[PDB]
């Protein structure tokens, strides 16, 4: 059941990092789970620092919320920032100090594909408003895998491209009029890109939308609360139909409603 985003619920805290290494990070589930994982499997990456390689994996939700990881993967190359996603058995992440997206198959711990995002800024050229080298933000929605970025040709406006999940080729590209560094983060629901106005405010909003199906841009005023005042990661999971976010040590989730 697709539709336009009309409401975001209150953030629910599922886990809190215990060290500064997890001030920012990304946590995620696979909306297209594949053996040996399930819809309960959760991954967590604490992303502070310069040689981020540890990916914590939890087989079931209770372990993610209360226990130790069931497995730790050591990535073969350091990861950049908070934009990564898991999709159909692979972690898609950006190589540190690069515009390269890497497909890392989790079960086999194998790199299956790598792609430079053509023309994408990286390492602080088109971050979201908080910085954090957030130039490249992967996304999964009801239609599959996407990447959110910008380029010099787009003058820093958000660009989004649909990606082939097997080989990382770009399938189609859209250019918005939204300055990427003017918004706190972004995510895609049902082919519409949404942005969040602030990473600090308890009274932020989902403030812009761009519908890739119609080409129409809109302003919105949907309330969005940063409970802990520093949201470094905001993504959408189309299986759960929820937002997943990382806010100042806290892994949080928001319910949503679509028209
Ligand atoms: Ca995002
Ligand atoms: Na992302």
């Amino acid at each position: 059941g697709c539709g336009e985003l009309v409401w975001v619920g209150e953030p629910l805290t599922l886990r809190t990092a215990e060290t500064i290494t997890g001030k920012y990070g990304v946590w995620m589930r696979d909306p297209k789970p594949t053996y040996p994982y399930t819809q309960e499997t959760t991954w967590r990456i604490d992303t502070v620092g310069t040689d981020v390689r540890q990916v914590f994996e939890y087989d079931i939700i209770s372990q993610f919320m209360q226990g130790y990881p069931s497995k730790v993967h050591i990535l073969p190359r350091p990861l950049e920032s908070t934009g990564a996603v898991v999709y159909s058995g692979s972690l898609y992440f950006q190589g540190a100090e690069s515009r390269t997206v890497i497909r890392y198959e989790l079960n086999t711990e194998t790199v299956k594909a790598e792609k430079e995002i053509p023309g994408a800024g990286y390492h602080g050229q088109f971050p979201y408003s908080w910085g954090g080298y957030t130039d490249i933000d992967l996304a999964v929605d009801e239609a599959g895998l996407w990447v959110i970025y910008s380029t010099d040709e787009a003058k820093g406006a958000i660009v989004l491209s649909k990606l082939n999940p097997e080989n990382l080729e770009l399938e189609q590209t859209w250019e918005t009029n939204i300055r990427k560094q003017s918004v706190a983060n972004a995510f895609i629901i049902c082919g519409t890109l949404y942005t969040v106005s602030s990473y600090t405010s308890a009274d932020a909003t989902v403030n812009f939308a761009y519908d890739t199906g119609t080409g129409i841009s809109k302003t919105l005023t949907i309330p969005f609360k940063n409970r802990y005042k520093y949201s470094s990661m905001i993504d959408y999971n189309p299986l759960e139909k929820k937002l997943f976010a990382w806010d100042n040590l806290n892994m949080v989730t928001y319910d949503i409603k679509l028209s």
